[PDB]
């Protein structure tokens, strides 16, 4: 009937016209420099939850509680970022008689913490990257487990998220700088200095499966997105499904992603992250992100599924509405990641007021953002303009409609990376549709 | 290599996309009216053709040739509208070397003189709305023929479009008034007042059929748009598939269509439009439309098929690269038109520069528009802000998601007919499914 949306920007946005589409009324949080998002003025209701910082608005649980039920809410809608992948939050909404919109907190508890995740994966028969045997509490067995697996070793945070705490080690110099490093950086960003150690994959594609569960143990998935296209570690462009991919590597990949959830007894919305090593073709689980992403999009084209409203629909009490032979994957999308920066100047950010805003529409072209005419994105949480997604029939006639849409697209005031995506869908590498993910940092795609 | 399009508005946009898609060079033309127009800005090369008024600029032929030729354009996309039904501007193309994109001059000749059209249509074994054999030599026949046909009749130019050259007759008097008035209108309008007769069908439903054929004789449809919900005359929601068909019918219908198109051997694009009578649950032939239309873009999301990408596909002499059989209507599509009218003002036109223009996005949504941000509507040329289209998997779902997407579709300075499309989409009638052509004249939404 109600739900509250705890986040802002693009991802608000979305989940609000996700409700307007079941007929449920929303209540937006804002931060004082929020105060003119988009988000706010689509909601039912709009509630100033505290001060810029997000530790003190985005974040601040109490507040987004106290506001929940003050206004009658069923229910919370985390979306992507911000409290998401938080179990004692998605615990205390569950305390308070409101539905959190997603997996358990259980689930967010085994999944969350990724050394414990691989360990669970390991015993539901899914493959998962050669490392440590959970956390490794010294750089003396960080030592000793790195001359077992072989260098290149990679260190990760075991409660880690958004890119922070991860650190690649060539050599056992490396390895002792790089272990005291991550684990003051862990230990800062999220309260868990706990690392765990992997073989660091060299030549790969980043192949994630989205799957979606109920409330009755029903879990499907429905198929791939292939985020290899990324720079330092952040995804910038996303398709479905697979360039490389055949149909029985398809299967089996979603089959594990399927296996993984139920392990957890998951439900709602997740995505399992696999490694596809180009050197053998095999996969590795690598580690589940327990909420929606921001790549769902290109998913939600090509199979023709509202991801969003199923989530709300799952938390509503209702069983899938697909089996797994029902899901499809027709055609080809790809996924551009638009932000406030300058590929010119390696991606310098770029803040300022938005004088035009001109959204390309026509065949095939879907726009998912918060950003218009006179609006001026605030810098102290995200740089995105926008993200643009091309569905056609074959990938050759995405990437032409794609060169076509992003074209037209007028974004002026500010610049952007559409440009980048423009020089990226005209690189002969690229559209071969054959590279791995060092691709962005083994080329000069700006020229 | 290179295409001029001879139009404006969204459909130019549409058309130019459709050539980018295809690596193709496009030629935009605009009046003096049109200089801040969005197809001139994303065209390759943009062109004046004469001055604000359609007849020296947009319909200048002798201009429009000069350009496409000293430019060395291969063809030329009419849109809808302006010179698309114009056989001799086809012809005249050709004889320039020239492709239209579009049917041949002969097949734009049979179907565009409408009584001629109807009398091939017998002949394909393709049934028609009952009338007079021809034209109407005079009032005289008028009257012996609706005499026979039984009051009430409608009276329609042949060389017919754009809703002009029509009106009913319930009556002897009305009839004899009917004739002149028809008769006067459609010798203005189209240098050929030749009138013919058909029923006045009182309690039907508007279907029509998307044909595409090619150059090596294959021709497909595309199911079916219910464009039911009409305003005086002109199409104002259009959705597919028709809530009221079930697919024994729609397959009738769509071979019914094919015959209608390979009788006159057709290429590329047209629409079949059908009477779908709801008495009998019986379907007439009422016209082609030898082009694309408005509403194409409700049948590419349920079928999948960049129409206007086929075009120009089938007009470099690509053979169709899908056939019938692979052919799927999947969920349901509404597309809503958007025009600069106030509806709390009985559609009252809303000039002005427009200073707040903010189109919604969001899943199975699909935005068709020229306008933007301090953009003004010219007052000199059909009146849209633009199309919205909602794709979901079910009606109910589309309507809802439709609410959604209206309602944060955000276009100050002038008036819209948002409103409208919203107390649509809350009306339980509309809802329903179950109307026909007079719902907006039974009934009044804006009261809602
Ligand atoms: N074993 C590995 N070998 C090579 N690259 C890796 C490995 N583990 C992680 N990476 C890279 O580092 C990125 C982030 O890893 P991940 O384990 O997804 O961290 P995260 O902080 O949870 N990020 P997020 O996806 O936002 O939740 C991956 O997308 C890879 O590009
Ligand atoms: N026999 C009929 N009985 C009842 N209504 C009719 C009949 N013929 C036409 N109409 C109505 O008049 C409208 C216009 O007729 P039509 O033959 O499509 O003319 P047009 O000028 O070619 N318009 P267009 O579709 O723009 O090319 C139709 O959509 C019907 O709503
Ligand atoms: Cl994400
Ligand atoms: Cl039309
Ligand atoms: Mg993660
Ligand atoms: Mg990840
Ligand atoms: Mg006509
Ligand atoms: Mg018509």
């Amino acid at each position: 009937k109600k739900v509250l949306i705890a986040n802002r920007g693009e991802i608000a946005v979305r989940i609000i016209r996700a409700c307007r589409d079941l007929g449920i009324q929303t209540v937006a949080i804002y931060s004082e420099g929020d105060k003119d998002a988009l988000h706010t003025q689509i909601a039912d209701e709009a509630y100033c939850v505290g001060p810029t910082l997000s530790k003190d608005s985005y974040l601040n649980i109490p507040n987004i509680l106290s506001i929940a039920t003050s206004t009658g809410c069923d229910g919370v809608h985390p979306g992507y970022g911000f409290l998401a992948e938080n179990a004692d939050f998605a615990e205390l909404c569950e305390a308070c008689q409101l539905k959190f919109i997603g997996p358990s907190y259980q689930s967010i508890q085994k999944m969350g913490i990724k050394d414990v995740a691989k360990a669970e994966m390991i015993k539901a028969n899914v493959p998962v990257v050669p490392g440590s045997d959970g956390l490794m509490k010294d750089v003396s067995e960080a030592k000793k487990i790195a001359k077992k697996i072989g260098y290149p070793v990679i260190i990760k945070a075991t409660a880690g998220g958004g890119g922070k705490g991860i650190r690649v080690a060539r050599d056992e110099k490396e390895l002792e700088t790089g272990f005291r490093m991550t684990e003051q950086e862990a230990q800062t960003a999220f309260g868990n200095g706990g690392l765990y150690m992997e073989k660091f994959i060299e030549n790969f594609r980043h192949i994630e499966i989205q799957i979606v569960g109920d409330s009755y143990g029903n879990v499907i998935h429905l198929g791939e997105r292939d985020c290899t296209i990324q720079r330092r570690m952040q995804k910038l462009v996303e398709e479905a499904p697979s360039p490389i991919l055949d149909d029985e590597t398809r299967r089996e990949m979603g089959n594990a992603a399927v296996r993984a959830a139920k392990a957890v007894n998951y439900e709602n919305a997740g995505t399992i992250e696999f490694i596809y090593d180009l050197n053998d073709n095999k996969f590795y689980f690598m580690e589940m992100n327990t909420r929606i992403q921001v790549e769902h999009p290109v998913t939600e084209m090509v199979t023709g599924i509202d991801l969003v409203k199923l989530q709300l629909q799952v938390a509503m009490g209702d069983v899938l509405p697909y089996k797994q032979e029902d899901i499809k994957l027709t055609g080809h999308a790809i996924e551009f990641r638009i932000n406030a920066e300058n590929p010119y100047k390696n991606f310098m950010p770029s803040p300022g007021k938005i004088e035009q805003y001109l959204a390309p529409g026509g065949y095939g072209v879907r726009i998912e953002s918060a950003c218009y005419t006179n609006y001026t994105i605030p810098p102290y949480y995200d740089s995105m303009v926008a993200k643009l997604i091309i569905h056609e029939p074959t990938r050759d006639e995405a990437i032409m409609a794609g060169i076509r849409a992003l074209s037209e697209f007028v974004v002026l005031g500010i610049d952007t990376t559409i440009p980048f995506h423009i020089k990226l869908l005209n690189n002969d590498i690229f559209r071969s549709g054959k590279f791995n993910t060092n691709f962005l940092e083994q080329n000069s795609i700006m020229n």
